[PDB]
């Protein structure tokens, strides 16, 4: 019901206006976005954070709760507030937080999910998470515990929207303070928008099967393909990009396979020198499997290009060809190391395998379809690659390894993987920073942050989300597929 749908948002914008409760306005404002419906309200948010808590702010300094979740949302929606609001915490020393918080078990979660806003430096936020998590781990709400576990799982900042709206609308039914209204809108408009990636999948799977690449390289992958969109483009006019999202996807694995599984050295080095001229004359050279990977590859970054030429008068091909060539040489560089026996130290793997895991294809295309004016200090910023890019990447390939040379194999104990927690951990304070201090497009942005989030989700509790009934494939098929009922 449209009309149904119409009317529920006009109320819920009403109680975010009219909430005279401070803690509460702060509570369905963090449910909204949880829910998958904050979009409708974004501007009113905003708003609201800015006259209400940024500025004339209503929150009790001195409550650990409500200065914890004053923090994260102001934070989430890039307002500046210091890590010294915590300051009111912490013992007379000053050296950690007060012993007599752990009787405040909410406090603590909300602590404990606000740390993660960190940026690099901040120890106060280093000793919260800490502290947090050492008192919220095991102890004598049935929601409320269950909120716990799944924050200890995975902090709230670190979670993607749409892919996990589904498991908090079902906690949020569950709570005895629930709203009707919110919870119909939410459910309704999770169908809604399901309907809506069912339909970019239907093009992105007409796309795929027009490449007959099935045939060509003995198969279909498009809808785990597609599902790592829902979670790296956030924003729902954005069909067209999770759409071109999902043949990049496709493409990278079809050529990652031809490197790691298919293609001998000699092949390897066929396409990678193709790839270098980025013509048609080097069809010449290529045996038909590599003809037909390569010339797919190739019309649809071509095609990018002329819609980027089109629409915003930029001539986007000097920075895709640099992003692809990038990727491909990376795969080989890869690939010759077994034949020179070559044992790369973490650095020296690093140093590649954030290039290999196939994500600055992704930001580079999104940055040109997500960025109105393109400027060329701004591609070339984008291209050096800035740290926003390599952090992204970084998070997204240390995501993939702790899920299967690898990253603990280069460091293996439980120590080399403590050592790759750590590397997520200081890199996300990294991403932070930068989220903070930009000049790209809030939605370029978004889709950094998301895709490492969403790597973060797709290889949740350190496993294979792909790997039959995964527990990820359970929640790609309730996204995509099954209705809320």
């Amino acid at each position: 019901h449209l009309m149904r749908a119409a009317g529920m948002i006009d109320q819920v914008k009403m109680m975010l206006q009219e909430e005279v409760d401070s803690i509460r306005r702060l509570e369905l404002i963090d449910d909204l976005r949880r829910l998958g419906i904050s979009c409708h309200f974004e501007r009113e948010i905003v708003e609201i954070l800015n006259s209400k808590y940024y500025t004339n702010n209503e929150i009790d300094e001195r409550d650990l709760y409500s200065t914890a979740l004053r923090f994260r949302l102001l934070r989430q929606y890039d307002f500046s507030v210091s890590q010294e609001v915590f300051d009111c915490f912490k013992n007379a020393k000053g050296t950690d937080f007060k012993p007599s918080l752990v009787d405040d078990t909410r406090g603590l979660l909300q602590l404990y999910e606000a740390s993660f806003l960190s940026a690099q430096g901040e120890e106060t936020l280093r000793l919260a998470r800490d502290f947090a998590t050492k008192f919220l781990q095991k102890r004598v709400d049935i929601n409320l515990l269950s909120s716990i576990e799944r924050a200890l799982e995975l902090p709230t900042h670190w979670r993607v929207q749409m892919p996990n709206a589904r498991s908090f609308i079902d906690a949020y039914k569950r709570r005895p303070d629930m709203n009707p209204t919110v919870l119909e809108l939410a459910k309704l408009d999770f169908n809604m928008v399901q309907a809506q990636f069912q339909q970019e999948l239907k093009e992105a799977s007409r796309w795929w099967n027009s490449t007959g690449l099935v045939h060509e390289l003995p198969r279909d992958r498009i809808v785990e393909c597609y599902y790592w969109t829902t979670g790296v483009v956030e924003r729902r006019q954005h069909g067209y990009e999770r759409i071109m999202l999902t043949k990049i996807n496709a493409l990278v694995t079809t050529i990652d396979d031809v490197f790691d599984i298919y293609g001998t050295l000699e092949e390897l080095q066929l396409f990678t020198t193709a790839i270098q001229r980025w013509d048609i004359e080097s069809m010449k050279q290529l045996p038909p499997y590599m003809q037909i990977c390569y010339l797919a590859l190739f019309n649809f970054v071509n095609e990018m290009a002329y819609d980027t030429l089109r629409d915003k008068g930029f001539d986007s091909t000097p920075y895709l060809r640099k992003v692809w060539v990038g990727l491909i040489e990376s795969y080989l560089i890869e690939a010759k190391w077994y034949y020179k026996g070559h044992k790369p130290s973490l650095e020296e793997y690093m140093k590649n395998s954030w290039i290999s895991i196939g994500g600055i294809p992704i930001l580079s295309h999104l940055f040109f379809r997500l960025t109105d004016s393109i400027e060329e200090e701004a591609a070339e910023s984008m291209h050096k690659y800035h740290d926003i890019v390599r952090a992204s990447c970084t998070i997204l390939r240390l995501a993939d390894d702790m899920g299967t040379p690898k990253s603990v194999q280069c460091y293996s104990e439980e120590e080399a993987r403590e050592h790759v927690r750590s590397l997520i951990d200081q890199t996300w304070k990294m991403m932070n920073k930068e989220m903070m201090t930009s000049s790209f497009s809030k939605y370029f942005v978004e889709v950094s942050a998301n895709l490492a989030r969403m790597a973060q989700w797709i290889y949740q509790h350190e496993s294979d989300g792909f790997g039959q009934h995964s527990l990820v494939n359970k929640m790609l098929r309730d996204l995509l597929f099954h209705r809320y009922e």
